[PDB]
């Protein structure tokens, strides 16, 4: 049966309880932690791809006021994001799951769009969401998922100090 789960699931908590934040820049910057999946069940000998976007957890926008995130109240509604394909994609079954499947290429941007980079509208809460397609035989949407503990909140800068001494501490940048 089919099983993609999340690497360093633990990490990931440990930022989500905090509310994570991820920076956004005019050309963009890596995500971390890096999203990384244990695939397996797949038909080894199937092609598929691997894709990443991003959807909004919700359409309000959130600031950080006495150490605390809150929402507006003046929702917008959110246009999609850019598709991210994973550099190894088209591969077979076998392939994607000799290894973890990293993402740590994809640069979250509030400005350049394409190439690598995505899109986000700052100050908004998203989710990652992973998309397993076939692309052999009858090509068909093997799956679409988010992953709870990699919420996060786009910024230009952090504001949780917590946030920054984590991201100080399990990343070198
Ligand atoms: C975004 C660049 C971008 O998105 N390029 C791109 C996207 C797709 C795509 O939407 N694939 C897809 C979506 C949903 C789904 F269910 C399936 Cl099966 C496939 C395909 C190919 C692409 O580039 C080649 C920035 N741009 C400026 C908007």
């Amino acid at each position: 049966e089919l099983r993609v789960g999340l690497e360093e699931s633990e990490l990931w908590l440990r930022f989500k309880e905090l509310t994570n934040e991820m920076i956004v820049t005019k050309n963009g910057r890596r995500m971390f932690p890096v999203l990384k999946v244990n695939v397996s069940g797949l038909d080894p000998n199937a092609m598929y791809s691997f894709l990443l976007d991003f959807v909004a957890a919700d359409n309000h926008r959130w600031k950080y006021v006495n150490g605390e995130w809150v929402p507006g109240g003046k929702p917008e509604p959110q246009a999609p994001s850019c598709v991210y394909i994973h550099p190894d994609s088209p591969n077979f079954g076998a392939h994607w799951m000799k290894a973890p499947v990293s993402f740590s290429k994809v640069k979250l941007t509030n400005k350049l769009n394409g190439g690598g980079q995505i899109m986000l509208n700052s100050l908004h809460k998203y989710e990652p969401r992973i998309h397993i397609v076939r692309v052999g035989d009858p090509q068909r949407m093997i799956t679409s998922h988010c992953f709870p503990e990699t919420q996060f909140i786009a910024v230009t800068a952090y504001q949780n100090e917590e946030i920054t001494a984590l991201k100080i501490k399990y990343n070198p940048f």
